Order: C-alpha cells, then sequence, then structure tokens
C-alpha cells in the first residue's frame, strides 16, 4: 500500500448531507434516492463512453474540487472520511468506484496515482 493516493471524485450531495449547500446551488433540495439515480446514470455514461469523468466532475460535482476536475490531490490514511479512504485505497490506479457513500452525500472516486 502507498503511502498516499492521489484521487479525483465526483460528489452529489443530498437534503441531508452534513452541509447541504455548493458552489453551484445555494441549497442542496434533491432526495438521497434522486442523488443515488444521478450517481448510477452518471456511473453507466462513464462505462459506455457517452461521457467523462473529468468533464461530468467539473460540471456536476457538488464539490469545489470541480474547478480542478474532480481532482483532490495525495492524501494518506486518517485524513478523510472512513468510507472515502477505504474505497480510494482498494482501487487500483485508473480505476474508478461504484457509489460510496460519506457524511458529505455520494461519491464516484478515480485513482489517478
Ligand atoms: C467530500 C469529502 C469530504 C468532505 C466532503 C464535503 C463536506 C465537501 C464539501 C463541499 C462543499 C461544497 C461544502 C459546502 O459548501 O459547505 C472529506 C474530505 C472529509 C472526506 C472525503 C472527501
Amino acid at each position: 500500500e502507498p503511502a498516499r493516493v492521489r484521487c479525483s471524485h465526483l460528489l452529489v450531495k443530498h437534503s441531508q448531507s452534513r452541509r447541504p449547500s455548493s458552489w453551484r446551488q445555494e441549497q442542496i433540495t434533491r432526495t438521497q434516492e434522486e442523488a443515488l439515480e444521478l450517481i448510477n446514470g452518471y456511473i453507466q455514461k462513464i462505462k459506455s463512453g457517452e461521457e467523462d469523468f473529468e468533464s461530468l466532475a467539473s460540471q456536476f460535482s457538488d464539490c469545489s474540487s470541480a474547478k480542478a476536475r474532480g481532482d483532490l490531490g495525495a492524501f494518506s490514511r486518517g485524513q478523510m472520511q472512513k468510507p472515502f479512504e477505504d474505497a480510494s485505497f482498494a482501487l487500483r490506479t485508473g480505476e474508478m468506484s461504484g457509489p460510496v457513500f460519506t457524511d458529505s452525500g455520494i461519491h464516484i472516486i478515480l485513482r489517478t496515482e
């Protein structure tokens, strides 16, 4: 296991997120169910080739990392929320997760280093 991984993500918040507000939307109103449907739709379009992960993240991620095309940079264990960390360190470079749930919302993660 490396000391640190670098990842990009796409976050979809919902109305029960810890902070239901984002750079792109003043109040998050979507339900948890709707957030997961959006995440699963993005996964399916990335798999078919219809959409590019980094483009989708720039446009639609509720994390301010959207401006960096979803890049979070490098991190070790003990920093991020545990489910995010566990998913990230389980990926190979170039691999993308399924849905990952944290107190922030629902994530897709792409490990880049
Ligand atoms: C995603 C994420 C985390 C926190 C996410 C949240 C809460 C992001 C906030 C974005 C906005 C946009 C907040 C706001 O506007 O209040 C940490 C690093 C702890 C664990 C995994 C990565």
